[PDB]
């Protein structure tokens, strides 16, 4: 059931912003590793004396990488005279974030009809304000509320190219990389206590629980058309193998964003391209499931995927799970930086055609059991 | 003249350590951009709860990338019980360094006969101590003194593979990249006042002035065999075009390391390989000199380089200068990170055969005049 109870009009995921120590090096690594193009910049060469911000795009996916300059460059500025292109930015908040959590997501940004009203309504409904609505060049409005930990939910609305004050990047520095990634499917938070986190976020958004069907409990919040998907996890304590949610909270110094799931229009090509680059500057992937997992795929999805397509999943280490509505292919990277905290998921969904409805196939929860049974069977051989 | 006045026995440049916010992303970017292999690590997977350190190598060149974990992981430790593989490391010093300077070089490390005696003698001769000698696993001794700004000169000595506590990296994560870079030729500091910087460093090392022959004055300190080369620059103020040394000091918040010159055994291949990767995660280069600069090369070095070799320099944007002893080919990257501070030089030297003596060809100082005259001539066409 979908009660469609959004308290404001929400469109789609707009962008994800990483707070970094050096935005240049993170952005160049991610660009090569994920096949994203340099699309826009706001830095010293555009008159920004406050922060360096570089935007990568692939299809509709937008990754923003921001780091602070020396405060000395902007010491004479005040907020009314700021050269920052993102007015919510603050040197002290950014350094403290990165000092505390390491490299990670500061902002999950969604495009809304009216960022000011979304902010007003959210705060009227319990959201903790982080940055009030600010209108950029009479053209774009941006506002922020606390989501969990030090992550903000950022609202953006356009009267009618990323943000005012950003410049298009020179063609020569913009190499048209593309490994098939097209959009953000969902963004996942880790918290110590799922209940209060859910109540808070669903409280101020009107997002509803999205129906599902070790080491965690989780629930997914969704917008009216279920294209904005915000799962949240808590750990399950005192188990056998220590909870990876608990490991996250320890190394991250508390709650924060756990993984970003990026939809590919051709997950075979995406993973071929990402895996060729894993050891030359790109991203590493979790160890592949054993061959027993792929033998078991015939009985589970043999009607969806041919044997050759299954052998292709085996080559690339792809996981497969299935709903009552659709089928999903997925794989997880190793952590994106030094700490065992944030990682990336690549996802492609089969089914639920009407366009494709969101969450088609679910989120792969059945793969914990399947991989475990596969592990037992592989030891048996 | 070389008075050979080293106060302790110095061998060669050993490694350069970058202090980072996330060592993983900087190291992966540099590896792809410069063609350096992942050689060793010290991190959570090796039992280091304090810092993440990753070593890249190409030939004899060693780049170390280090970042701090959350202090909470090592809160129960004391220095006698530390899990840090580099005992001079300190969370607060590293965060403060990076907060203040951004991404840059913390340590210029030279291999000496006896790091304890080198430290003792240096401090007896005016060096400011930074970290005292510590013997690692009865095998390697490391000590540090202040060089300029927040950069240290690190002494390392071996009784008889990088440092104890580091592990060799798994073959699969170690892709054998190689674009021809072989060793560190020299490492250059920027300071507000050259005189006191020179007197201090030459004071405690015994390094002598290495004979030479806009915006800067400079001088080069050298070890006995002139294989360790430490140039230092100060700005020249009130000019026409603002001094790039002054621009460095402003954006770096004071003195620090300006550039690293990396010797290539085949600068044509190095630059071909680096330029292919500039816009896909690698490094950018300074804008090429105009064709007039390359026409003028025939009269300057036509006896050293064939016309085809000169046309190859033109293709790759390589600069050429010449001594009374030898010829050097050089090129400069754009800044390595967000700030207009540290950059890299690629260098190859022709001549001074006996092995090749250090500094053969000088450091390219004649290229300021040559490029300026070349600019005037190119506008004329
Ligand atoms: C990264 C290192 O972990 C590898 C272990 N692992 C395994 C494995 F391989 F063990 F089966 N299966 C998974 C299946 C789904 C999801 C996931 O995306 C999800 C979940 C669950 N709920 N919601 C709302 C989601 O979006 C995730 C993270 C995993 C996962 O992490
Ligand atoms: C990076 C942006 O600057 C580009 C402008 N530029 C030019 C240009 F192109 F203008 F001619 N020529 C140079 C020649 C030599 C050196 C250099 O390595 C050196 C110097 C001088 N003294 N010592 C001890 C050295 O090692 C350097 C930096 C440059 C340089 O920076
Ligand atoms: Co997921
Ligand atoms: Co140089």
């Amino acid at each position: 059931k979908n009660p469609k109870s959004d308290k404001f009009k929400v469109k789609r995921f707009h962008h994800i912003e990483f707070w970094c120590g050096d935005a240049t090096n993170v952005a160049r690594r991610f660009s090569w590793g994920l096949g994203m193009r340099f699309s826009a910049k706001s830095d010293l060469s555009t008159g920004n004396m406050v922060h360096a911000s570089y935007l990568l795009t692939s299809g509709d996916l937008r990754f923003l990488f921001t780091a602070p300059y020396s405060p000395s460059l902007s010491a004479g500025e005040i907020k009314p005279t700021t050269t920052a292109s993102i007015p919510s930015f603050d040197h002290g908040s950014c350094r403290s974030f990165f000092s505390s959590h390491g490299l990670g997501v500061r902002a999950v940004a969604i495009e809304v009809e009216d960022a000011e009203s979304a902010f007003s309504i959210s705060v009227a409904n319990g959201a903790i304000p982080s940055s009030p609505p600010i209108v950029l060049n009479e053209a774009v409005t941006i506002a922020e509320v606390k989501l969990y930990g030090d992550v903000v939910l950022r609202y953006v609305s356009y009267k009618a190219e990323f943000l005012p004050g950003f410049e298009r990047v020179e063609d020569a520095s913009s190499f048209p990389l593309d490994y098939g990634i097209r959009r953000l499917d969902h963004a996942v938070g880790n918290v110590p206590e799922l209940g209060p986190a859910l109540t808070y976020v669903a409280g101020f958004t009107g997002f509803h629980q999205f129906a599902e069907f070790s080491g965690l409990n989780s629930a997914v919040l969704a917008s009216n058309d279920e294209m904005v998907l915000l799962p949240i996890n808590e750990p399950v304590h005192g188990t056998k193998r220590k909870s990876q949610i608990q490991t996250y909270l320890e190394h991250n110094e508390g709650a924060g964003l756990q993984h970003l799931a990026l939809m590919s229009e051709d997950i075979f090509r995406t993973l071929r391209e990402m895996r060729k680059r894993s050891s030359i500057g790109g991203f590493d992937f979790m160890p592949s499931p054993p061959p027993t997992y792929y033998q078991n795929l015939k009985k589970r999805v043999g009607d969806v995927l041919s044997d050759d397509q299954i052998k292709e999943c085996e080559e690339l280490g792809i996981l497969v799970d299935r709903d009552d509505q659709g089928t999903l292919l997925q794989i997880f990277t190793k952590p994106l930086g030094d700490r065992p905290t944030i990682f990336i998921e690549i996802i492609q969904r089969v089914g639920c055609m009407m366009y494709q409805s969101g969450g088609c196939g679910g989120f792969g929860k059945g793969n914990f059991s399947e991989l475990f049974k596969s592990i037992e069977e592989y030891e048996k051989t």
